[PDB]
């Protein structure tokens, strides 16, 4: 019939987030092997001309915004597959490779390109078998034209997710501290009219770690 | 290996009219004992870096304290609670709570009970060796550069503006670090 | 993840010492049968001359400071043993006994001494066998010269531990309330030169009761 | 005290007094120092209980 | 390790009119052989330090001798028998007794029978190393200081005043000590 | 445990007087690194304290060096070769040799070859703790008192009084000590 009442002087609580998730999102995430579009193989008129792609989660369109909720990341696999889409009457070849030091210069000829990491080359209409590698975890085979970054060098490193692009004024040595590597694509055949004989697809896998507010993530 | 060592990190200050936001760089440099010991070494690695808050105010006091870590020196410091609540090892409590954390200062137990603590996940640095630095980062220094020698930043915030400034509690550090490499304290910068 | 907080209006406690010990020391203590030095048998020139020893824990050197931590005490056994240490050519005898009333006068001759409680006497070089009684709980035997206070009269009484000596101005009747008894030793043979033919050892046992701060104990 | 509730029509106006607030969807109220038990509901899927002060949007209308 | 060595400690003196009270500092310094050997070493530790009294007087002689140890240099020396009887290893006997202790001087047996001995409990020093000193403590030296290099003090007393001064017996020492640390005898103070 | 650490003790100074010998107190206080580290602790114990002499002069230099330890602060400092030879861990050698000892500065091996070293026998302190002191012993301080917090004194002297003061070599210390008990460096005296 009667219940006692003994209010405290004040009321409060102590919150410590961290099951293994903060604010409803895991503090650790593995994408697993995924496939996404990197870019097209653009051929132009200059010989020096080459395309450079910085290894970064920013290169993943959908995965990008997800990564924004994490502070650190690590490349577990980063392989580019070339898929030809042109007549077999198309002359010229394609050369791809990785640069592991942001300070190193970008190759301007075949002799030099051939020395890049995981270098690979092929006639522009070759590599048709590569299309089977997409969306699967299969391993390169057939005339598949691929180039994979040896991610074993990053197995102990944790990069901080950076969303802005490196400036000009930035010392290469500094840029090198947060850019795992650069992927380079070159044409050995300068053309009269610009064209796009094939495409570059990315088979990757990355780890995301550390909770952080997306808006404060820079 | 230094073993667990307790250090006074500083008081929790609340300035009137504005929500407090103290930032501590994760380094032994300023610590009374650890700082001194560390000066005779060139490299260090954090094995355990946990801050425990101990109140010193009345149960009538209003407001809470918020704590967390920022792992990228380039990331901006949280300006509100929702944002702060997404940081690493976020913790928040009434400004007068945390009294049960007292024992953690002379023990090595894991934070438990009504203890108000925030610990930096050190697994991230298990393979790295940071160079001990005793100078403050330049205003002009590029964030990406600072990030190379600063394991992380610890942030403390007030949830709401107070009318009168005060110091509701103390910030304590339980740390364990590895020191390596010989150098003369006087040439160690 | 979140724990409730409900502080009291104030915090405190209630202390009640008394397991059977206060401030780390028992509230009751039994010494058991112990042996300690009482004093020497001093022979002088006057006939009236006799030595008086007040029955009190103060007579125990080491046990004394321990007793200071208690308020009450009771004699369970208090026996003096005479141990001779002299040539068998030594003349004279020793007389010992107890006075149960502080008002009663001290005997000045043999006829009178003989009537004291637990009276006993012997030639000054006698009582050699008594040395075996020391440190043991054995009972008097052999030519052992001993005198034991009949402690049965105190089996219901509890004396308050007093550390100061009785004044002159103090009425004997008052002194008698806190002094269990007086032990008297007399020589029947006045000597030319003072000497000490033997020693007096004490075999005792007392009970201490009641906690009290040593410094406030008077 | 505190008063909470939901407005299901963006056109409806925002309550300006207790009498009116009390009619909002999933309305709930309590003295400002009440609802301490609610802290146990956090990070768990438990259901409201104790003096927990909560207000839940009936999501069945959006199924 | 020196092994057991017998040393003459001195005679038992009884001065007229007053109760004797000789005090010996526990040190090898003054010992005929041990003192010499010890001079070539810097540190020492007592393993066995026992004094045995041997009479040299007539059975007609009066009085007894009392012996014991004081473990704190600050403690005062006993002035009467009851007080003396509370000291460490207290022993007392007729001034003419103790003749059976004779054999203890060339043996290593434990004191037994009618032997008059007093042994310092050396377990107390099993982990300490004292610095060998050859000088007498200053009058002005603080007792607490002296205590740091004096293991203990041996005290000998007479139970009652004699009319004529005499020397009823001899004080002998059976000791075993450990010596460590090299030094030149001449620089050893 | 600090592990082995190399410290510059000072140079070997030769002068004109005969009773000219350099004396170093065994303590971390003055050491460049060890001193800094020790400041954060209250107690210490020497596990290894060895001095290595290294030349820096011409093979035409005459004379020799003598080193050793004094375990009792009250013992006097040797003034001639005969008595220096009796110090603890005494060692000597010509002034221009001792090159085989250079490797001992980064190794932890034992003195061999023509290496000139003197190692304090630390088994003496295996059971005690010294309170770290940073002040210089008073002039008026009683030797016995100073002895209580000074493990030992290291002495270096020349046998060849020189005409012109010079410095034939350097004195290097490689030590290993245990530190215990926390204390604020600024509080540590
Ligand atoms: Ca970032
Ligand atoms: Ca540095
Ligand atoms: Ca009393
Ligand atoms: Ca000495
Ligand atoms: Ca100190």
């Amino acid at each position: 019939v009667s219940r006692p009442l003994n209010p405290p002087a004040a009321v409060g609580s102590t919150l410590k987030a961290g099951r293994g998730r903060t604010a409803g999102v895991s503090d650790w995430f593995d994408t697993g092997m995924i496939t996404s579009y990197l870019g097209g193989f653009q051929r132009t008129a200059g010989t020096t001309d080459s395309q450079v792609f910085i290894v970064s989660p920013a290169a993943l369109d959908r995965v990008g915004t997800i990564a924004k909720a994490y502070a650190l990341w690590r490349p577990k696999h980063w392989e580019i597959v070339y898929l030809p889409r042109c007549s077999t009457q198309t002359d010229g070849s394609i050369e791809m490779g990785f640069l592991l030091d942001y300070a190193d210069s970008v190759p301007t000829n075949t002799r030099t390109m051939a020395s890049s990491t995981s270098f690979t080359t092929s006639n522009v209409w070759g590599g048709g078998d590569g299309s089977s590698l997409l969306h699967t975890s299969m391993k390169s085979m057939g005339n598949a034209v691929t180039s994979a970054l040896p991610c074993d060098e990053f197995s102990n490193k944790w990069f901080k997710l950076s969303w802005s692009t490196p400036e000009e004024s930035e010392n290469a040595h500094l840029t090198d501290t947060y850019v795992p590597a650069r992927f380079v694509v070159r044409s050995d055949f300068p053309v009269v009219t610009a064209d796009q004989p094939g495409h570059l697809w990315l088979r990757s896998r990355i780890l995301l770690k550390g909770s952080v507010s997306p808006s404060t993530n820079l």
